[PDB]
C-alpha cells in the first residue's frame, strides 16, 4: 500500500509538471510502474528537468 | 504496457481527488488484467467530478 501510495502521489505530481513533454512524463511514469523503490529520485530527476524547460 | 497505459492515464485524470486515485492505482496493482474496466470506471467518476 505504502508503495502504491507513493507512486500514486509522486506520479500525479510527474504528469502535471507543466513544462515537461508528454513522452518525458509517459517515461518517468513508465519507470515508476517498473520500480517503485525509485520514486523519489524520479520525481526529483522530473522536476529538475521541468525547471530546465521553462519558458 | 496496457498496466502502464491505464497508470499513466489515470494519473491524467484531473477530477479525481488524492483517496480516489490511490484507490484507483491500487486496485490496478492488485488486479492488472483489469485495466481498461478500471479506466473506464475512473473516467466515469472523473467526468462527474467536473467543477459546475
Amino acid at each position: 500500500n505504502k508503495f502504491n501510495k507513493e507512486i500514486s502521489v509522486a506520479g500525479r505530481e510527474i504528469v502535471t509538471l507543466p513544462n515537461l513533454n508528454d513522452p518525458q512524463k509517459k517515461a518517468f511514469v513508465y519507470s515508476l510502474w517498473d520500480d517503485p523503490s525509485q520514486s523519489a529520485n524520479l520525481l526529483a530527476e522530473a522536476k529538475k528537468l521541468n525547471d530546465a524547460q521553462a519558458p
